[PDB]
């Protein structure tokens, strides 16, 4: 919801 | 919802 | 929910 | 929920 | 540097 | 450096 | 360095 | 270095 | 905090 | 905190 | 903390 | 803590 | 020099 | 030098 | 030098 | 040198 | 602090 | 601190 | 601390 | 500490 | 001539 | 001539 | 001539 | 000439 960081 | 950062 | 970091 | 780091 | 985000 | 996030 | 996250 | 996370 | 410097 | 420096 | 330096 | 240095 | 900070 | 910090 | 910190 | 820290 | 001289 | 001289 | 001289 | 000289 | 500091 | 510091 | 520090 | 420190 707040922060979604995908690599 | 707030921040979505995708790499 | 807060932070999701996937490598 | 908070931090999910997968390698 | 490329991205500099300060919250 | 490429990404610099400061919370 | 590539990612620098400071919480 | 590649990832530097400081909590 | 008192100081947040993103160089 | 008192100081947060992201160099 | 008093100091958080991410070099 | 008093010092957290991530070099 | 590049930076002179007298705190 | 690059940095001179007198705390 | 690169860094001179007088704490 | 690269670092001179006088604590 | 009492005296702060920056040259 | 009492005297802080930065040259 | 009493005297802090940085040259 | 009483005197801190950094050259 | 330039600076005279006496304690 | 330049700086005279006496304690 | 330059710096004279006497204790 | 440069620095004279006497204790």
């Amino acid at each position: 919801c707040k922060f979604k960081f995908q690599f």
